[PDB]
C-alpha cells in the first residue's frame, strides 16, 4: 500500500484535488455543520471524478485518493474551528455514518 | 475493495473501535483543535492497534480499518461543532498534512 500511497498524493498535489476538496468541505458544512445526507454524496462524488480520470486504476489507488480529499476537506474546516465541547457518546453514530458511506462508493 | 469494507466495518463495530476512536479524537483536539503533530501519531497508533490484532490481513483491508476510526473520530466532533468561518487557503495545508501523514503509517 506504501507505493499506493505515492501515486495518490503525486495527483493530489494537483489543481484538480484543490477543486475536488473545495466542493467536499463547501458541501460537507454548507448549512453549517455535518450533514450526513451528504456524506455518501460527497464520497461517491470524488471516488466519480477521479475514477473517471483513471479508470485503469485499481480500486484501493483510486480509494486512496477519495479519502485523501475528504480528510483534506473537513481537516481544513477544523483549522479555523476550536472544537468545542464534544461527547464520546458521538462515535458511534459517526463511526456508523461513515461505514455506511462506504456502501455507496461500492454501490 | 468492496468485500474490504464489509470486512472492517465488522470489527469496527466492536468495542475495541470505540475505545481507539476516543483517544484519536480525545488526542486530536486534545490542546483544543487540530494538532498536525498529532495527525501521524494518530494514524500510526490505530494501524499499529489493529495490525496486531489482525498480523495476517492485508495491507488494503487494514488501512481501511485506520482510516473508519480517525473519521469516525473527527467526526463525532464536528458533530458538536458548528464549523465558523474556514478559508479555503487552508485546503493545501490540510491535503499535504494527511498525504504526509500516510508516510508514518507505510514508514
Amino acid at each position: 500500500v506504501g507505493t499506493t500511497v505515492a501515486s495518490t498524493t503525486s495527483r493530489l498535489s494537483t489543481a484538480e484535488a484543490s477543486s475536488r476538496i473545495s466542493t467536499a468541505a463547501s458541501t460537507l458544512v454548507s448549512g453549517g455543520y455535518l450533514n450526513t445526507a451528504a456524506l455518501p454524496s460527497v464520497i461517491a462524488d470524488l471516488f466519480a471524478q477521479v475514477g473517471a480520470s483513471s479508470p485503469g486504476v485499481s480500486d484501493s489507488e483510486v480509494l486512496i485518493q477519495v479519502l485523501l480529499e475528504i480528510v483534506s476537506s473537513l481537516i481544513h474546516i477544523l483549522s479555523s474551528s476550536s472544537v468545542g465541547q464534544v461527547d464520546f457518546s458521538s462515535v458511534g453514530s459517526s463511526a456508523a455514518a461513515v461505514g455506511q458511506s462506504m456502501q455507496v462508493v461500492m454501490g
